């Protein structure tokens, strides 16, 4: 879609738009399971050495099954317990009869639909049958010849649906018994497509997910789970996506200070409410770590855990941060480095002292050089930009940037009642306080 | 065992107890070694071409070693070097006939103590031998019929064989030489519980060990070591248990806030000692990132390295954080935004402004609204928690909460002399700086 | 070389020097390609086992496509976007012809370099020819025998060449497209050392680069890129390495305290500008996050999008703390907490309050017990320091360490005008606070 921005002179940000959201608000639970079978020449060497690497790999996780499973803004979100509804679903299938509800439930099928105990609606999933592939192919040659007869093509054969076990295995044993992202060993590409459309949700979700299986996998867990009566069973956590389609934003800021000669005397600012914003409900959910977000083109996938919930009013601070419906952040210092911003459509230059800043082209070289303050260049004509020794990329996608003209809010504050060294505040804290020092002068 | 939780209204915060330790203090270094060899018609090129994998993999490994292997209130914490000691034992492994006196040690047997140069006394393993492999089926087929006489069923083994050290290799060539946790390839599952009973330790700790494989692989290291004298060797660094069964407990903490009308008048306070703490030799082990530590069922495994080391009397201040013992560690602000933490048996909920803030069961939906301030409901009865835009999962494992009913001490702060944006502070600091200012009143 | 400390007691602070550069300040894209091929008894059945693996990833990877790729003083860096350049690459693959321009020039050869339409000149790589291996040994049996006619050693080798697509498909598949560190699947050490030695660069940063592959393949980036005519392309952005052999040092700092009695009566203060420090170009690098920094015997690797860009001066600070040409940046508090850092070739020891602080060696136990204060030992004749329950192991390399003996600079602080919980701080910015609380006294 159209991917638009606009830079803001006077607070040194930046707006990206025209994005879509895809926020994770919920938690479907589905059990994976794997059925088990309970247990010379050259190529029967071979398959009784294949057979041990399986023994030991259920060993390995009934051993691992002791214990339950577990596992600038960004200091204001909570804290929450990301596989609690996994492992609850988990901690259900240890009762007793739970196991053999879902080894009945599909003995005719590979997938199924159990109503648990407690109530809780999950589907059910056999991947791998090494029970009837153990028990119908390996069993005769290992009992009734006396191992005897037997081809090398059954070994390969063998290897292959054996690898997957023990590659499961190995992600558990590494991971403690949850995995995230949920690779393709836990769940193929097929898999995945296919109880995502068993899945119980809409349409829209259902094509949302299908055409961003590798989102889906990366905020997905795998949880191993419990072996009980030749079935191995692990719960795989997936997200919901109860908020489609919503607009979104990305508000990237960099500091704005004075650019007086004589250093040390100059005071800064910067917009602390960077990261993505997403209309939801009314209000707007802010993920102040815009690193937990996925971009997919102008489809941007957040979870709303690491998010705050926020009055709609916080957009206010873009065009006018001394709005009076709400008290838009910042935090003040005296340390004018010079950095960049990469944005969605161009560059946010904060250059102060004796730093050399330029933007430049592929074929031309340098084509502007900033001069002290903070200043904004759009990726059309620019590929990269540079700020001291540091040589950024500019990322290179259509859209229109806008440049918005106006006095650095800087320019309005006496440098000698300044509060420098202040973090979590805002415009109304720092007057509160600047009225505090001119009083008692 | 029990598991009981109590939440202090008065401070907004929650203690989770009956846990155990399990702390690592120190380091065990064992040397793992794999010895190796010194060096058409379909089947042999196979052979020919699995032999070339093995001759790349050898030469990787010793490009890789040219240099010597390398690699709220967290802000605290010391700064240590954790392969510090593996890196040392590997360095004597360059020494001369230091190799060779490994090599000798397991001539005949595959597990053996060797006492280094400078006195270490280390375990030491050989994992695979592929020197007696290659050299005693493989080199008589492309020596003595000049590449003729093969079977297949060859092919197969020396790809089963050949495969550890090729994914040892690819191991540590994404991790430059130094990986963790330690992988079933670096150290299979029985090889790392038959190291652990060869330990020199205590009964306690190989039972603790074996028990709870998988925690011991994520604190462990695999340090690529040296390859000479036809010896791959690399040091394993396997975590020293020496604090078990000592009680832990986990503190949480949420903001505690004023809850008046006009946005904008009130303040915060949040305390900032949380994370966990474990009894540890007469003062307490408090780890600041609770995310250091992992949870299996009541045993908590931790790493004294992201500790401090802290007065017992640090405990006072969840009972009376105005004792006069311990200066309890708080900040201070005035952003009142909404968020959940999900403690062990319940949840905490800082409720503020317009957002909604509820509790729901499965099968009944909201049970309980929250008014604004801090409150905390159980999760006994409740399933999930939302606060704003946000659901929260809560933990549902068994055990007592209690609630600790007393007034919000932000009650008793007069909010025109209150030291908003305080971060590294306690109580008697804000105290401090409250009379100063009531002084120049 | 020759790596040598200095411990600064005035300062409570270390620095280790003899380092020497190798700064990533820029980006090579190359195009890696795999050409594609497009498309019973127990032999064949494999064959076609393996192949459907083979059309399932290639579908895998067409869905993957479906969206463009994407991806204590750290707070003062600003933010890149560090796959812009690969990203804008494989932009202009999609163009129509683009592919069909690399498919003609590795007609006839694996390597080849080729001019892009907007004029960049890229390496270009075919690294696995499915297509002709598929095309000349598998069409054969599946089409003319009509699934007859077939040999397990191709079954074999079959499964050895499709090996590898699946494996960067799993890899492509749990990292939405985005590989870092680069595998030896995506790029083997024999086409990666082959890749640096086409590539357009300097003999020194040609061996820097083939004596450091591991590094290079974790300052690297895979970018999946397209599957056009028959051709799957992915981008692989390496390292340029634009600043070597220039000095480098390590500023190791930890918090000097007064040590008074009745606890809560001290002061504290820590100098914050810790991390590496490199010359370049006539200013110094300042890399925050010393973590970022992999550091190979006295090679030091850093990545210039993580560092400041500061004044040489910024090295008076270590001498001269107190000097007028540059204003360190410290951060005060009242927190007296004990730890210890360790350094290059000892340990800085921060002890306080009832603290056990020792350096202990490897057969005789304690040899020193630190007094409250901020001191320092070095690695010769030490093995581990304890402070509280923290066992730390000091790094054992070659090298001499000075202790700079001093007044710490606490004592010249009045501890009813300090100013605590400043964190964004100078000693300029702290003596203006003490002046303006001794004025309004
Ligand atoms: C991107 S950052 O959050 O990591 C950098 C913050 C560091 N910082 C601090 C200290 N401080 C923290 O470290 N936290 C974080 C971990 C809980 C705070 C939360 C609320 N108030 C102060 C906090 C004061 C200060 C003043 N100016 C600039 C930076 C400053
Ligand atoms: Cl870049
Ligand atoms: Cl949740
Ligand atoms: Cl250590």
């Amino acid at each position: 879609q159209n991917i638009t921005e606009e830079f803001y002179q006077s607070t040194c940000s930046a707006v990206s738009k025209g994005y879509l959201s895809a926020l994770r608000t919920g938690w479907y639970t589905s059990v994976i399971t794997i059925e088990l079978s309970n247990i010379t020449d050259a190529k029967v060497k071979l398959i009784k050495q294949e057979l041990d690497k399986y023994k030991n790999a259920v060993t390995e996780l009934q051993l691992l099954m002791q214990s339950t499973p577990a596992t600038f803004l960004g200091f204001l979100l909570g804290v929450g317990s990301a596989i609690a509804s996994g492992v609850a679903v988990c901690k259900v299938l240890h009762l007793e009869g739970e196991v053999n509800k879902i080894k009945s439930a599909l003995l005719s099928t590979n997938k199924a639909v159990v109503s648990l105990s407690n109530g809780v609606s999950v589907l059910t999933f056999k991947v791998l049958d090494l029970k009837n592939y153990i028990d119908k192919q390996l069993l005769p040659i290992l009992n009734k010849q006396s191992c005897s007869i037997s081809n090398i093509e059954t070994v390969i054969e063998f290897q292959q649906k054996n690898n997957r076990l023990l590659e499961i295995t190995r992600e558990f044993s590494v991971n403690a018994g949850v995995t995230t992202p949920v690779s393709t060993y836990m769940l193929t590409n097929s898999e995945l497509l296919s109880l995502i459309n068993d899945m119980p949700i809409t349409n829209d979700q259902k094509k949302l997910m299908s055409n961003n299986v590798q989102i889906v996998r990366q905020q997905s867990y795998s949880i191993m789970c419990i072996i009980k009566e030749e079935v191995l069973a692990y719960v795989v956590q997936l997200p919901l996506y109860g908020v489609i389609d919503t607009p979104c934003w990305k508000l990237h800021t960099s500091p704005l200070c004075t650019t007086n000669t004589k250093e040390g005397s100059n005071i800064c600012l910067t917009r602390t409410d960077r990261g993505w914003y997403c209309d939801n409900a009314g209000s707007v959910s802010f993920f102040p770590q815009a690193e937990t977000c996925k971009v997919q083109s102008n489809r941007v996938f957040c979870d709303t855990m690491n998010s705050l919930t926020l009055p709609s009013e916080v957009n206010l601070c873009n065009v006018d941060i001394f709005n009076p419906k709400y008290d838009c952040k910042i935090m003040t210092s005296k340390t004018d480095v010079s950095s960049s911003v990469i944005t969605s459509l161009g560059a946010i230059v904060s250059c102060y002292g004796k730093t050399k800043c330029t933007a430049s082209n592929k074929n031309r070289g340098i084509i502007k050089t900033f001069s002290n303050g903070c200043d904004y260049v759009s990726n059309k004509g620019v590929d990269t930009v540079s700020v001291g020794n540091t040589l950024y990329y500019v990322n290179k996608q259509e859209g229109k940037s806008l440049y918005v003209k106006g006095e650095p809010i800087i320019n309005f504050y006496d440098p000698l009642v300044f509060p420098s060294d202040e973090f979590d505040a805002s415009i109304s804290q720092v007057n509160e306080k600047i009225n505090q020092s001119l009083a008692f002068i």
